[PDB]
């Protein structure tokens, strides 16, 4: 099993700057409530972007996908394309894809399942932002109600299984 996690905003937007911007702590809990004890694969921007306090994501086996030799900074396994993340896997469990943009798209066409946080925080577009991958007629989901975070945001989560 190989999902795909993210949060966006209503616009479509993941990341901005190297990071993400905005600051919802109730998606970072479901975040780690999905991922932990699983393999977690990113590309290497997302590696790079992790405050050091969270790199490498505690709990959770990380790899990171990347042409380099190998990286600067600690705590990944490295691997030199999608492939070579996702085999061998743990069992009965999912293999679970963190971002960003270019490894989500290498990875949608192999997915089963996409887990998404929505956050409608108003974020038109910037010229160099990351935006979410688009989903296409092979998948079906499901839609949670609408939460109100303790910083007042409304947020909520959508969960898509492959047809
Ligand atoms: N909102 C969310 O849920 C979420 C989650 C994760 C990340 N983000 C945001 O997304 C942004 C980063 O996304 P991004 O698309 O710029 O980068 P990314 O997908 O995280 O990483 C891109 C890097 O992955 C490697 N790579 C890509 N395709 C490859 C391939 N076919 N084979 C081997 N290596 C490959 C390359 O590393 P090398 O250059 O080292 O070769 C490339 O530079 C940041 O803003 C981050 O904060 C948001
Ligand atoms: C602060 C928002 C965190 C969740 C964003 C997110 N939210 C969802 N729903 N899916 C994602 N793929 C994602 O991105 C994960 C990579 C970025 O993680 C980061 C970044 C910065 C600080 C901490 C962490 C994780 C720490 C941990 O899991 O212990």
């Amino acid at each position: 099993s190989v999902g795909l996690i993210w949060a966006q905003s209503t616009s479509g937007v993941i990341g901005r700057d190297g990071g993400i911007p905005w600051r919802l702590p109730e998606d970072l809990a479901h975040f780690k409530r999905l991922t932990m004890g699983h393999t977690v694969v990113m590309g290497r921007r997302t590696w790079d972007s992790l405050p050091a306090a969270h790199r490498p994501l505690p709990g959770r086996r990380n790899v990171v996908v990347t042409r380099q030799t190998g990286l600067v900074a600690h705590g990944a396994q490295v691997v030199g394309s999608l492939e070579q993340a996702l085999s061998p896997a743990e069992p009965d469990a999912a293999t679970w894809v963190i971002g960003g943009a270019q490894i989500y798209a290498l990875a949608l066409p192999l997915a089963n399942r996409c887990e998404v946080t929505e956050v409608d925080v108003d974020l038109p577009p910037e010229d160099e932002d990351a935006l979410a991958p688009v989903l296409d007629q092979t998948w079906a989901g499901t839609s949670g109600e609408w939460l109100v975070s303790r910083s007042g945001l409304r947020y909520r989560m959508h969960s898509y299984r492959r047809l």
